């Protein structure tokens, strides 16, 4: 039996773990050092959680390395490791509500998004990856005999071994889906870091795994400090792989040393500032409904967000005009109550790096049309926000928010490649979208767009078999679909002569 | 018109170019600076080559970043992208002589097999290559809809950009075009340091490459300093890709800046100590055969040479004694006469440490039974070596010699695992082999061993559409084979709603 | 609700649909027409069954397409369609017992195998094949562009619209799931043909598409008389594709003109005659083992069974005495009893044909050495019979039984190509199989033979995951693995110039 | 030597190889029976060409038979086999300019026109398809494990054998070229039925097959009747596959014996009514330009002719004004005259048809704005035709000419379900177009023609790596693109227990 952190609310009575997972058990850290976990819609402490020390990081990664080695997921079928992974997939959908719940208390996420989203696209995550298991195929190869011999080359698909993988804070739960399923879909096991601020949706998820029947120690988590967890797992001889996401600062300090050292795999996901071209001859509703979800989508903490949008000089100012008009009926409240669209930011130091990027954007001589500020009220809320005569030379068209801060620049009318090329100046290139309904410019656009992910007439349209990874200083690798497969796997070259 | 060295011999006339050569020009290094080339097969100064300096390398990528932003290569159709290079696979069989005899003087080939492997191989992999540029392919993804909308989710495979590959010494010519040909078919533009030691067919292929009508810029090359080179492409922030194969000092401590610089997708080959292992069921006339080829082929500088020979009690001293009738007919001399199956050690410094090598050998207890010396006579001549009684932890069971001498243990009859322990006990993973007439010992033993390719009865059996890659130690990333374009390919996702 | 036939056997209460199943519901045919279904272990009638009509035919097929072109199957996300095939893959486990029970009493399969097998791949089947659903990818393909201007090409894989497949009588379930998971995966509709001999668990399978909630006229079952319903099938203007298994003759009447007037793709399993090759460096336990199996198994009424055993001289004698006193262990019984592992034959027509075909093997000169005869006991067991002395030019040498008969030949010491050549005489070429130590002899023969299936060292190792079909008169086409997908597909190119 | 029909023409003296090509030699039919083949620009004689008969079929079969079986063809390594086809396309290059000829004299193809095209889309098939040899890969699958043992299964991609294709008259070299390129990479050998009317370029390309050294029977060319030849082959036993092209009539009488014998491969090419609808908001001009391509590209003589033009009602008549303008700068004339725009028609019972279909269009109510009839002239020239006013009803909304015929509706602004619902309406389904600015109506457009091409804002942009088949009445099955490889592979499983 489990220690839990019991909780009613939203009509229920959640079971929270609170403690480091490792080996298929839940374990205090060496010491017992905690740290606390803070509801961003009222600043409260929810509990304490285990802040997971190196001698844990070495535990983790040798259960891992055990289950891996001699554990029954190295031995059963690859068509039984999907079957477990269609049953982790039941048993989050059986809790969805529980999840979606925790997850509305550990990041501010709203809750009916969080139901759809946050949990939604976890579960189909599971089942997508569940159902390649059996599906991974290597090759026969038509290679050159040795006469008067012949010769037979096959490929083997096999696991890379342990692996470390860090999930960042905005979806808690469903980054941490899409990387560890892949993962585990491919026969590894892993230790998953999750962000130091929220760490309950991956505890829980940890429950369910045994829930799920996933073998002792293929699972492991150890919520607790990055720089510490991060750095160890870098430097581990056993650890044969690294996905990262999250900030390049922050990011690759503590993860530099890790092609740099006993060698491992490493993708990486560091960052975007993602430009949204919107030409006057699209339908202009439709841009503001889409335009407005690229960046306010989950407050704003969104790794593909529209981190600058291009707004044609001839629709400009009414784009702009209706783009208000929404701004003013969202919703902004408690992510439990069914009637908020736009809940708090997920801690307070974000917060705070907010309010500071838009007083810096204003200093610049940016046009502030609304918000800008926290929101007068308890928690870490901050206001949807809209910028005008915003300029390529300033560090708001520079710097990625991560807040829902709309980033107006003009660009005049027929101007295509210098607004591509004004849209490509990023560092980053993670994602991109151009709104027209002009084929010939949607096609055009997209090919010189640079960056990983394009959307046509849409935004935010990611999918569990739609690759996703960036191009550029936003790093390299995919999650999600087929590609993210060959992360996790290596290639066996077997040649016979006969 | 190019400057060249001339040289009457074997039958032709060489011309080699012996400068940098950049932007499709060969050109002199800042300050002319230059560096003796040296011919192992005599210890005589074969010419004076350009020496690379940092602004040269600074060029080198310009004009690599030039042609692959601006110039031709990234116009043109994958299909006449193909034409390109399997006309550059043409001229160089018109000049497979006079490439394989440059071969035979800068890296002491022997003059036959430079022809057939060296040169023979290397327009293999031009062909290969050349035949993917217009059969690399993305997908259609069949993504939920948002409905009552649609949409459509394809990926388009693009180049990465400027790539900067670091070619070993073994094969000078035959590891270039491994690397060069997957990331010329990819649509990339390219940077190629060939090893100090052997430039010359490095700089032969660049004019070759004119002839063949390339694109000014595509291919530049940067003979020179390995340490002042790598570092320079590892930092630039121009530079996408490193491909590096070499040692793990080396070598690797240059090139161990890709971490964090601008982040460049990294491919790695580090060396190897790879088993075989032979069982009491094998064809033994076959074996000795094999086993010598897996020790001795291009006097041991050979990637995958076996650095470990394992052989089954009941037939060891039969298998000794039958390679020591098979190293007496060796021939050794000069690698241009047709007689010649050994030529020299590819440069001094190589020989030395062979000769200290062996001796460390015979002191910590092996036993010697041939060769172990130089030979007597002018140039870099090594003995075909044999050392029986080989104990796991002697430094000759762990280190890799990248010389011609055969490292025997016994193991004890009917162990299979107790030898696969010993086998994998190894920091690396390049390859490894097996021979048994035994179906279920080969199926089985391939399954276990530990490496990125294994032969079953037969060794050194390479073939362009094999995929060629270490594990752990070894690195990781595949030359040759479809397997290779996808190091040299990103991803791009497009979604469209309608 | 359902009209039933309720029993009570096997310690449950069955009950069993017996109607027409079209559009979602189980209709009496037209003018309420019948036939009987006869248990083959005691000969009585289960129960009376609709029999199809040409305007059920009708009705069934337009039901299909309309469920293709307007209900909700064409219109649900494939991941959604996925999700139902593995609920009905749920269902039927849930269902796993009864379901087995009905096979048990329909076709005679014991019910021990039947839960393992007929039923336990029916299950695997779909699941499988429902992981395929979002992971049916096309391509973008670099074709030439059209200079000045650009152009993108893709390739769209699209379902082919209603299907008729006709279903052998071995295992009912099995080759239903087999023949028709694929072809739904791929988003097809269905009207299938159960063999008329055994429609009981086709129309249970009825009931559990309800159950799992796919739509309305996907699938549909018309029981009845073989060529009435294949021949209507097979000229009917609205149906794309015909899924034939089942005999040439047979077959060559029903699903024989397809090509005739409106077009049509077929696939065809016609029958084999699979040779096994047995040699002397064998297992010899093992090998007897497995070529029991690989005749017995399901009282041979097995598409891949061994038909010819060709033994090598020096091990045949010993071989047949294994085989004899493996023959005299079976228990021939009841399939609901927990001790037999021989059941009754299907039913009473082929039962007679197993009698004429070992006639005809003792009058053309080969030696009985056991069986040949129905049992003397109700129903329509089969004695379990091995003949050998068997010659090329015989007709049981040639003519497939699909009965519990071993047919052994013998071949001389150390010939390959012999053997080889006298295995490959057969017009079929289904299935086949080497037992055999020496690996260079098991990936010889193999390259050899000229079947759809080889096996090595095991027989009747089929699975989900791998395809399965002949060559030569067995047909073409395959079931099973990623290939069955590609003959329910259609591929649609899309070129843009922009 | 070769017996020649020798010709001085376009600055050329052509040597035309007119006999039977049997087994890498040509001979005589069977009683020396010829026919002629006619000129269509002057109508004369160009040469009497042999006349296959019965036996001369047996005797291609057993040539290809024995190719495939025992010679070089079914030795070779695919990587060889590859640069055997690479060799042909450069046969074929050096050729050029008489491989047009040869076509302008025997199929009345416009010389500039035939270089680009017949002949220069040729040479790229045999190049794209010789770079597949050596990367047609099987696959390894991770099938469950019958433990205690383990379990290898792979797939072995193989030729299928010796196969018939007929090709049609309208473009004799490139569907010859299609057809049979696909089938050679993939290692088969081949018996080819050119049209009766144009065998000429067929023989001499036998001729280049010997020039580029591929192996005696591997290629064998059959001219003469269609009935006869196609029928034998159809019943042939020792034919795997039958591949025709060419009219459903026609057709069916002959290559309808497939199913009825010794089962067969098809693959089915029978014909196109294939919809272009031209929206309003498309590039007017462009859509003129690329509309009379549509119809009038060789003449019409064009398996994928735009068969009906949709064109919205507000731009219809401004539409048919300018391609009146367009039609009327139309060069017509000696296919070999540089200036000609339009030859003649390839024989003349295919003129003839074209005069009665236009007079059945008028009589049936449409209205004939331009053309209609024979251009008065020597030889089979026929005038391009517009039609207005055409009703879903008449017969040349529904018949396919296979002439330059231009055939109009008007669809209602703003109407689009409607007009894809009568461009669907057609039982043919083998291409389609649509012209629009508007990126949604092209992606919905295209998702719903039932047509295996749909070309967006272009039209009869074809490539070799684009797949090319028909839906419907028009066939299944694709040449063209990775996809035709997998008409002429089998695929082998072969599955060990160890």
């Amino acid at each position: 039996v489990i220690n839990y952190v019991e909780k009613a609310v939203n009509k229920l009575t959640l079971q929270m773990p609170y403690q480091l997972f490792i080996g298929g058990e839940f374990v205090d850290a060496e010491g017992s050092k905690t740290y606390n976990t803070i509801n961003p819609t009222d600043g409260s402490v929810i509990c304490q959680v285990s802040l997971a020390q190196v001698s844990d990081v070495d535990k983790a990664v040798a259960a891992a390395k055990e289950a891996f080695e001699n554990g029954l997921w190295g031995k059963i079928n690859a068509r039984d490791r999907g079957r477990l992974l269609y049953r982790l997939a039941d048993v989050m959908e059986q809790h969805q509500e529980e999840l979606a719940t925790i997850e509305a208390l550990d990041a501010g996420a709203v809750y009916t998004l969080a139901l759809k989203t946050h949990v939604g696209m976890s579960i189909q995550t599971f089942r997508y990856f569940a159902g390649w298991c059996d599906k991974i195929q290597g090759a026969t190869i038509p290679i050159n005999q040795a006469r008067p011999n012949r010769n037979l080359t096959l490929t083997k698909k096999e696991p890379v071994g342990v692996c470390g993988i860090v999930i960042p804070w905005n979806y808690p739960l469903m980054m941490l889906s899409w990387k560890t399923a892949a993962c585990l879909a491919a026969g590894n096991t892993v230790v998953i870091k999750p962000a130091q601020v929220t760490p309950l949706t991956a505890l829980k998820f940890a429950e369910l795994t045994l829930k799920a029947g996933i073998p002792k120690g293929v699972v492991n988590i150890l919520p607790g400090s990055g720089s510490l967890v991060g750095q160890r797992l870098s430097d581990h001889p056993d650890v044969r792989k690294i996905g990262f996401t999250g900030s390049t600062e922050v990011g690759k300090h503590i993860m530099k040393s890790c092609a740099l050292s006993n060698v491992k795999k490493v993708s990486l996901q560091l960052g975007g500032k993602s430009p949204l071209i919107i030409f006057a001859d699209c339908d202009l509703n439709k841009a503001v409904q889409m335009g407005m979800s690229s960046v306010f989508f989950n407050k704003g903490e969104n790794c593909i967000a529209a981190g600058r949008l291009f707004v044609e000089e001839s629709i400009h100012n009414q784009f702009v005009q209706k783009v208000v008009e929404e701004v003013e009926k969202m919703k902004i409240g408690n992510p439990l109550e069914r009637d908020t669209n736009h809940g708090p930011q997920n801690h307070e130091a974000h917060l705070r790096k907010l309010v500071e990027y838009c007083q810096r954007g204003v200093k610049e001589g940016a046009t502030l049309v609304c918000g800008g500020n926290q929101v007068p009220r308890p928690g870490f809320f901050f206001q949807p926000t809209v910028f005008t005569d915003v300029e390529d030379h300033m560090y708001i068209a520079k710097e990625e928010s991560f807040g829902p801060i709309m980033i107006i620049s003009r660009f005049a009318d027929g101007d295509v490649d210098a607004v591509l090329s004004r849209a490509n100046a990023t560092e980053f290139g993670l994602a991109s979208g151009v709104f027209t309904r002009d084929i010939n410019k949607a096609l055009y656009v997209s090919d010189k767009l640079q960056a990983g992910t394009v959307f046509i007439n849409t935004y935010n349209k990611t999918d569990v078999a739609a690759p996703f990874g960036g191009f550029k200083q936003s790093g390299f690798g995919k999650d999600l679909g087929e590609a993210a497969l060959n992360e996790y796997l290596r290639i066996k070259t077997v040649t016979f002569e006969y």
